[PDB]
C-alpha cells in the first residue's frame, strides 16, 4: 500500500541535477534515480528543468521535484493503486500528466515514481526485479538470457576534436561463452586501447569522454577501427570481439547531403555525400572490419537512405534518433523495412509501461533491442534488471569505465551468478536473444 | 548472527577488478565493495592481486576473493562474533592474517568483511549508518557535522601531460550555508571551468581524468590557478570558495631536489629546489591565491622541511604519503610538527577499527582528517557515512563528475537532509569540524 511518494534533488554523472524518487509501502522504501543527457531526439518525451541561469547553469528540476511532492504524490496516495499492477500505475501517470509528450508535469517527474513502483511490486511478490520486469513483459523464462554488452570504447563526434564524423565505436565479446567472460575479455580490450592511445596521441587522448571511451584527435574512421583491432589484436582476442558504431549520422547532414568533414567550418562542399554515396563508404569499412552493428547510419527523417542501405545491409541496422523510442516512430520504421533493431531509452518514453510495450512491438516484427543508457548516468541500476527481463540479448551501458557504467556490468554480474544454469548467455544470437 | 560471509569479483572505476563482500546475518545481506587505486605509500597494508599476465592485465584479485570464501568465512561464522563489537571483528580478522601488513589474506579480503559487518551492526541496532559509526568512534552527535567537500577540478601530475608537476587542483565552497549549497556552487564553478578550459585548450581538454578533474596541457602552477579563479569569477561565487594544492612531491623528489619540470626527461637540474625554496615557492602561491590546505608539499621522508616550512605556514598541512595512514608514522608525523591534518584511506591501514582509531590520535594532537577516496573507487557509498560519523568536517571524492564520485556526494545530499535541524555544515571550520 503506498504511503508516501517523495522526491529529492540529486546529481548525476555529469554533475547536473536529476530526480531521485522514494516510495513507501510496507515493506520499505525503494528508489529510483532518472537518467539523463542528450544528442536527442525531437518527438520524446519531455524533460522538465527549471531554466533559471543563476542557479545549475538552468538545469535544476525543482519544480520537477514539486510536481513529484505536490502533485504526483498526494494524488497517487489517495488512488491506492496495487503497484503489481504496472500499467495501472503508468495509465494514473500518464491520466495526471495529459499531454502526449509529459509538458505538464515532466518526464523525470513521471518515470521515477514509474520505476520506483516495479521496484516495490517486485519487493512485494517477493521476486528479484528482473524477474517481475519478466513477469510484466510476458517474455520466456526458460532460461533467462544475459546480455553482450556493447562497450564504448572510443568517442569521435561532437565528442572529439579531430575530423572524426562517426560518434560511437563499440566493441562487443559475442564470442565469449558466459557474461563475466565478456566483461573480462571487454576491458582487457578497453585496457590495450588506452595503452596503445597513449603511446600514439600523447597522455592527453588517454582522458576519457562522458561514456568513459576516450577521445582521441583521430582524423579517419578507418583510422579509429584500425586502433581498436590493434587493440583486440593486442588483448590476445582476435576473433571473439566485435565492433558496432553509433555514426549519430543526424549531425552532419545538411542540405540533404552528409559532411563526413563537419568541424571545419571551412566546410568543402564537393564531397559532401548523397545517401548511397554514404551506403557505399559503409558497405567498405563493413568488409575490412568486424562490423556487426550500425547505428543511426543515416538521419532521423531520411527515410529513403535507410530502406535502401537495409535491403542489403547483411547487419544488425539500429535506429536510435530515427524512432526517439516512440511507438508511432517505431511502426513507421517497420511498414517501411528502415532496421531492425531499437535503441530502447525508457525515459525517452517517459513510463515503464510503454518501454515495455515498444520492445514488444519491435520484437512481434522480427526486430531486437538493444537496451540503453543516457550520457548522464546515475549508480542507479535499473537498466541491468531491464536487459534481463525483456531478455533482449544485448545492451549499451558505455565503457568499461566511470562507475555510472560499472554499477550495471557489475549487477549483470551478480545477476549471472545468482542464476546459476538457469540463464545463457546471448553471444552470437545477441541479434534476438528474445527468441532464445 | 552471521549465518554467511561470501565474495565475488567486481569491477572498480578503471575497469579493474576488486572485492566485494556480502554478510548474511538474521536481517538480510550487507555489502561492501573495496576501493582500489595507487599513487601509493611503502608503509600500508597491502592489496592481494593474481598476477597473472593473461588475465585483467594481472590484476584480478580472484585468490583475494578465495581467502573470504575459502579462509575467512567458516571461520568467521565458528566465531560468532556480534558485528556490533567493530573491534571484536577486526582483532578476529588480524589474528587470522597475521602479518602486519595484512599480506597473508590480503588488505582487500579483509576490508571488504570488515566493512560489511559495520553495516549489519547498524541494521541490527536500528540506526543509520552514520549514526554507529558515531557510536564505534565516539563522536559528539549534538550536533552532526556535514563536511566540506574538497571537490577535484583540474589534475596535473603523473595524471597530465604538460609541465606542470602538482597533482591535485581542488576547489573547496566552505561560504556555503549548506551541504547541498556547497556542491550546488561547487558544480557551477566547475561546469565553468570546463567552459572555458574547452575555449582556452580546445574539446581535449574537456576530457577528464580519473577522479572527474579535467586535465589540459598546462604549463606553471599558477597558469593553473589562475583558471580556477576565472572558473570562480565567471561562476560568480567570487569569496565563497576556496583552493586545496595536492602536490603530491614525491613524484618529483630527486637527489634531495624538487624537479617543479619532470616530464622533460632532458631534465635541466640547476632549477631544481631544496626543501625551503620550495617552501618559499608555496608561500609566494599562498600569497595570490586562496589556498587553504596544501596536502604533501614535501616527499614521504623528508622530514626537515615538512617540520621547518609548518611553522610559518598558517594554513592547513596535509599529510597523506607521508603518514600513510599508519598510527605508528602518524605519531612521529606528530612529535615532529610536521602537519596538521591526516588523509584517511581506510583500505591503507585495512580495518574498519584501525581507521577510526588513527583519527581519532590524529584528533587527540590537534589535528582535522580530510576522509577520502582512492583514484578507483566503486558505487560504495561508505566513505559518506564515514566522514558523518567521525564528525571530521571535510572530505575528498573526487569532482562532481563520474558516478564512484557522485555516489557519495549524493548521500551526503541524503544525510543532510535526513538528520534536519541536527546537523550543521563545517563551513570555515573545516578544519577542526571535530571540536565544534
Ligand atoms: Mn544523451
Ligand atoms: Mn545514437
Ligand atoms: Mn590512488
Ligand atoms: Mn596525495
Amino acid at each position: 500500500a503506498v504511503s508516501k511518494v517523495y522526491a529529492r534533488s540529486v546529481y548525476d554523472s555529469r554533475g547536473n541535477p536529476t530526480v531521485e524518487v522514494e516510495l513507501t509501502t510496507e515493506k520499505g522504501v525503494f528508489r529510483s534515480i532518472v537518467p539523463s543527457g542528450a544528442s536527442t531526439g525531437v518527438h520524446e518525451a519531455l524533460e522538465m528543468r527549471d531554466g533559471d541561469k543563476s542557479k545549475w547553469m538552468g538545469k535544476g528540476v525543482l519544480h520537477a521535484v514539486k510536481n513529484v511532492n505536490d502533485v504526483i504524490a498526494p494524488a497517487f496516495v489517495k488512488a491506492n493503486i496495487d503497484v503489481s499492477d504496472q500499467k495501472a500505475v503508468d495509465d494514473f501517470l500518464i491520466s495526471l500528466d495529459g499531454t502526449a509528450n509529459k509538458s505538464k508535469l515532466g518526464a523525470n517527474a513521471i518515470l521515477g515514481v514509474s520505476l520506483a513502483a516495479s521496484r516495490a511490486a517486485a519487493a512485494e511478490k517477493n521476486v528479484p526485479l528482473y524477474k517481475h520486469l519478466a513477469d510484466l513483459s510476458k517474455s520466456k523464462t526458460s532460461p533467462y538470457v544475459l546480455p553482450v554488452p556493447f562497450l564504448n570504447v572510443l568517442n569521435g563526434g561532437s565528442h572529439a576534436g579531430g575530423a572524426l564524423a562517426l560518434q560511437e565505436f563499440m566493441i562487443a565479446p559475442t564470442g565469449a561463452k558466459t557474461f563475466a567472460e565478456a566483461l573480462r575479455i571487454g576491458s582487457e580490450v578497453y585496457h590495450n586501447l588506452k595503452s596503445l592511445t597513449k603511446k600514439r596521441y600523447g597522455a592527453s587522448a588517454g582522458n576519457v569522454g562522458d561514456e568513459g571511451g576516450v577521445a582521441p584527435n583521430i582524423q579517419t574512421a578507418e583510422e579509429a577501427l584500425d586502433l581498436i583491432v590493434d587493440a583486440i589484436k593486442a588483448a590476445g582476442h582476435d576473433g571473439k570481439v566485435k565492433i558496432g558504431l553509433d555514426c549519430a549520422s543526424s549531425e552532419f547532414f545538411k542540405d540533404g547531403k552528409y559532411d563526413l568533414d563537419f568541424k571545419n567550418p571551412n566546410s568543402d562542399k564537393s564531397k559532401w555525400l548523397t545517401g548511397p554515396q554514404l551506403a557505399d563508404l559503409y558497405h567498405s569499412l563493413m568488409k575490412r572490419y568486424p562490423i556487426v552493428s550500425i547505428e543511426d547510419p543515416f538521419a532521423e527523417d531520411d527515410w529513403e537512405a535507410w530502406s535502401h542501405f537495409f535491403k542489403t545491409a547483411g547487419i544488425q541496422i539500429v535506429a536510435d534518433d530515427l524512432t526517439v523510442t516512440n511507438p508511432k516512430r517505431i511502426a513507421t520504421a517497420i511498414e517501411k523495412k528502415a532496421a531492425d533493431a531499437l535503441l530502447l531509452k525508457v525515459n525517452q518514453i517517459g513510463t515503464l509501461s510503454e518501454s515495455i510495450k515498444a520492445a514488444q512491438d519491435s520484437f512481434a516484427a522480427g526486430w531486437g533491442v538493444m537496451v540503453s543508457h543516457r550520457s548522464g548516468e546515475t549508480e542507479d541500476t535499473f537498466i541491468a534488471d531491464l536487459v534481463v527481463g525483456l531478455r533482449t540479448g544485448q545492451i549499451k551501458t558505455g565503457a568499461p569505465a566511470r562507475s555510472e557504467r560499472l554499477a550495471k556490468l557489475n549487477q549483470l554480474l551478480r545477476i549471472e551468478e545468482e542464476l546459476g544454469d538457469n540463464a545463457v548467455f546471448a553471444g552470437e544470437n545477441f541479434h534476438h536473444g528474445d527468441k532464445l
